[PDB]
Formats: C-alpha cells, sequence, structure tokens
C-alpha cells in the first residue's frame, strides 16, 4: 500500500473550480471546495487503499528567499506583499478563503495526518518526504508538473505523481519512464533532469522567465547530449567544448539566473517537515467524531463526511 502526500493547495484549488459555487452552507458560504476536496480524498482512498496520508500544506505559499533570488517568482499572483517572515497575501477568491479554514477544520478534527514547514512550500513539503520514504511505494497527489521532479524509480521505494492536470478521475501516475517519454530527459535521472530543463525553459506561471532563447525541445537535447546542468555550464566554461556558439553565448548571457534559479526551481528534500498528529497514519475514524458532525453540519458537507467513512470503513 502507497502513503499518499496530497498537495493540499492545489488539490482545493482544482475543487474550486471543478465544482458549483451554488453548493453552500446552510449560512449561505459556499462550500464547493470543501466538497470536492474531502470527496477526492475519499475518492483517492478507496482507489489507492493507503495505510498512510498526509495532507501537505503551504506554510508561506512564495517564501521570501526564493523571491530574493528571483523576484519575479510567483509575484502576478500577489495580492499584498509582507515583510520579512510573513507570507504574503496570495491573490485568492474571496469565497475560497473560507474554506481553506473549513478545510484545515475538518482535517484538524478527523485527525487526518496534515504537514507543513515554516518559510517553506507544499512541494517542499512534498519534496521531503518522498526523499526520506524508505518503506511504502510514494504517491504524490497535485495538479502541478513542477512536482514531475520528484519521480523516482531506485533507490527503492518508488515515486509516482499522480498528476491532476485532466482532474482526478482521468489522473495517471507519472514515474520516471513517463516522464522521459513526456519531456525527452534522461531516464536513469528523470526527476532531476525535469527540473534541469525547466530551470533552462522557464515556467511563466510562476513568474519565472527561463534562459531566453533555449526552449524546452533544446533543454533536453542539451541533457541528452551533456547529462546534467552542471556539466552544460561547464562545457559552455570550457572554450572547445563542442557547444555550438549560439548555445555558449544563450548560456553565459545567463550565468547569473542560473545560479539563482537552482535552488528556486527545485524543491528542497530537507525541509524542517512537522505532523499536526504524532505519525502518518490514515485514521479509520474520526479522533473527535462530535465536532467532525459538528463542523460538517456547519459547513454544509455532512454527507461528504459520510462518503469519507465508507471508504475508510472498506480499508482492509
Ligand atoms: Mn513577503
Ligand atoms: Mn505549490
Ligand atoms: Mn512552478
Amino acid at each position: 500500500a502507497p502513503i499518499l502526500l496530497l498537495d493540499g493547495a492545489s488539490m482545493w484549488f482544482r475543487s474550486y473550480f471543478g465544482v458549483p459555487s451554488s453548493i453552500k452552507a446552510p449560512d449561505g458560504r459556499p462550500v464547493n471546495a470543501v466538497r470536492g476536496f474531502i470527496d477526492a480524498i475519499s475518492t483517492l482512498v478507496t482507489r489507492e487503499k493507503p495505510r498512510r496520508l498526509v495532507v501537505c500544506r503551504d506554510d508561506d505559499w512564495r517564501p521570501q528567499w526564493r523571491v530574493d533570488l528571483i523576484p519575479s517568482y510567483k509575484a502576478h499572483r500577489v495580492a499584498e506583499p509582507e515583510p520579512d517572515g510573513v507570507p504574503d497575501i496570495e491573490e485568492v477568491p474571496d469565497d475560497l478563503t473560507p474554506q481553506v479554514n473549513m478545510i484545515l477544520e475538518l482535517l484538524d478534527a478527523f485527525g487526518i495526518p496534515t504537514a507543513g514547514a515554516a518559510g517553506f512550500e507544499a512541494n517542499d513539503v512534498l519534496g521531503t518526504l518522498s526523499a526520506r520514504e524508505e518503506r511504502d511505494p510514494v504517491v504524490v497527489v497535485s495538479g502541478d508538473r513542477d512536482l514531475l521532479q520528484l519521480v523516482r524509480d531506485e533507490p527503492a521505494p518508488q515515486v509516482r505523481v499522480l498528476y491532476l492536470g485532466r482532474g482526478l478521475a482521468k489522473a495517471t501516475k507519472w514515474g520516471p519512464a513517463e516522464v522521459a517519454e513526456q519531456y525527452g530527459v534522461p531516464l536513469d535521472r528523470a526527476g532531476t533532469a525535469y527540473a534541469e530543463l525547466a530551470l533552462l525553459r522557464g515556467d511563466p506561471s510562476d513568474g519565472l522567465p527561463g534562459v531566453a532563447g533555449i526552449g524546452e525541445k533544446t533543454a533536453a537535447s542539451l541533457l541528452a547530449k551533456h547529462g546534467s546542468l552542471q556539466n552544460i555550464l561547464d562545457a559552455a566554461h570550457d572554450p572547445k567544448s563542442g557547444l555550438s556558439k549560439a548555445h555558449r553565448t544563450k548560456l553565459l548571457g545567463a550565468v547569473d539566473y542560473i545560479a539563482a534559479a537552482e535552488t528556486v526551481v527545485r524543491v528542497a528534500t530537507d525541509a524542517p517537515v512537522t505532523f499536526s498528529t504524532p505519525t502518518d497514519t490514515l485514521p479509520l475514524a474520526a479522533g473527535d467524531p462530535a465536532r467532525v458532525a459538528e463542523l460538517a453540519a456547519a459547513y454544509g458537507v455532512s454527507s461528504s463526511i459520510s462518503r469519507l467513512q465508507t471508504a475508510l470503513d472498506q480499508l482492509p
């Protein structure tokens, strides 16, 4: 049985856009994201039958240490920047933010493991927990393709990304083979190589311009030929490497961006993760059944909690 690691914010944003906003609590507040997010857990529990499951939090969705390296990072998504230490106010619809609070309440009362690392993103939590796992195959559940950098075959246990780009129902599991087949990175280091390719090609939806003149195809063939990004910069710095002069000029005109983006684009694998629960075991019933029942009533997702309990009951 795999341990599921859930990219919480990716998922309840998906649920917010995948469940109609006319699904409301008795007090009138939309709870479409809450319903959608709980149902996704039940769907995941029934499909994967995990014993262990963690909802990974964004203690800081936009850490200033990444913004100091690449100021444009996630900048088009900031509602209001907050100074030193305080996470920036993300641009989020006014009727989704209370729903995030509802979800965290329901998880806390149920006792579903959540995890976070102060000053780090959920993606770092995901990378840390998947890097450290030594017992069970890891399924990272997310709509964020950046996480494909976590895929792993060996050393065991394997790590797959159950990718939500087309929704949960169509989601398949991505491993090094799929990543290699889809982006042209070498299979023996598909995960890390994917992150090196994303650095070079850029990622506009996160405000990372990438290296001008080096698209994804060119990035792949330079990894397919030089094996690793460190090698590409050496081949560029060494004046008679086989590198084309055009490619050298593009790479040298970007050395400081390449260096600064390295730690921005790669997820941290050694973040100080803390759990809300003593362990990452999935509980088979609510830790606080009365509060769960009260919060679900108040939040208008009683039937979703009902369906979660049935999925849990069907675990062997
Ligand atoms: Mn800030
Ligand atoms: Mn994220
Ligand atoms: Mn990204």
